[PDB]
RNA sequence: GUUCGCGAAGUAACCCUUCGUGGACAUUUGGUCAAUUUGAAACAAUACAGAGAUGAUCAGCAGUUCCCCUGCAUAAGGAUGAACCGUUUUACAAAGAGAUUUA
C-alpha cells in the first residue's frame, strides 16, 4: 500500500477525480528528475537532487492545504494519500506547529547531524543574516541550503 | 506565516473583513575534497641479461638488510622469493747492532 497498487490497496475515495490531474503532474516531474543527467560538476549534481527535495515538498504542501486550510477533500480522502504515499506525514506534522509552517524538509531541523548540533542556516529569518552583514560590510555569504538548496525556509520572511 | 493583545475603518445586537501597531513562536548548513594533459596505478610487447651449492645434476630450511609481492593468515608459496659471497695496515713497544751527529 504505499506506492504500487496491489490487492492490499483499498479502492480510493471519491474526491480523489478532480486532484488527480495535478498529482499527475507532480508525478511526471520527478520521472524527469530521477533520471540521470551525466553531469561531470560536483556542484551540479547535488543541484539535482535539490529540485527532488524540492518537488517532494510541493505535492505535500498540496494536499495539505487541500484539508488543512481549503477543506475541499474529505478526511477519508486525506487518509487515503496518507498511507498510499502522496503526502509525507511527517513533514505534514512540522507545518501544523508554530514556527515551522514554511519548513522545507525534515533534515534541516535535526541538530545531531550537525557540527555544533545547530539547525540549518536556512531556518535563521533573512532580517538577521542582513544584520550581522551590516556590521562586515559583506552581503551574504549564503544562497542556498546544502541539503535542500533552500533560500530561507523560516516563516517571517 | 500562525496566535495573543491594542488602535481604526466598512458591515455592523460588537460580528465578519481590511489597514496600521506591541509581544510571543522559529535561529547560523556545508568543505582536509573545484570539472581531461603539468604533483605522479600498473601491466603487456620489444631489447639485453639468465634461474644457489658443484667435478656435474638436484630436495630444500633458515639467519642478516633504512627489501618486498600473493594470501584471512602468527599457514604456505613467490629463482632454496630478492639483495648480501666485495674490501681489509697504528691502544703499539721492549732488547740489540751499525752508521750519522752534538754540549
Ligand atoms: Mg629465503
Ligand atoms: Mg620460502
Ligand atoms: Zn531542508
Ligand atoms: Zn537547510
Ligand atoms: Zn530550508
Amino acid at each position: 500500500m504505499p506506492r504500487i497498487k496491489t490487492r492490499r490497496s483499498k479502492p480510493a475515495p471519491d474526491g480523489f477525480e478532480k486532484i488527480k490531474p495535478t498529482l499527475t503532474d507532480f508525478e511526471i516531474q520527478l520521472r524527469d528528475a530521477q533520471k540521470d543527467k551525466s553531469s561531470k560538476l560536483a556542484a551540479k549534481s547535488n543541484e539535482q537532487l535539490w529540485e527532488i527535495m524540492q518537488l517532494h515538498h510541493q505535492r505535500s504542501r498540496y494536499i495539505y492545504t487541500l484539508y488543512y486550510k481549503r477543506k475541499a477533500i474529505s478526511k477519508d480522502l486525506y487518509d487515503w494519500l496518507i498511507k498510499e504515499k502522496y503526502a509525507d506525514k511527517l513533514l505534514i506534522a512540522k507545518w501544523r506547529k508554530t514556527g515551522y509552517e514554511k519548513l522545507c524538509c525534515l533534515r534541516c531541523i535535526q541538530k545531531n547531524e550537525t557540527n555544533n548540533g545547530s539547525t540549518c542556516i536556512c531556518r535563521v529569518p533573512r532580517a538577521q543574516l542582513e544584520e550581522e552583514a551590516r556590521k562586515k560590510g559583506t552581503q551574504v555569504s549564503f544562497h542556498q541550503c546544502v541539503h535542500c538548496g533552500c533560500r530561507g525556509c523560516a516563516s517571517t520572511d
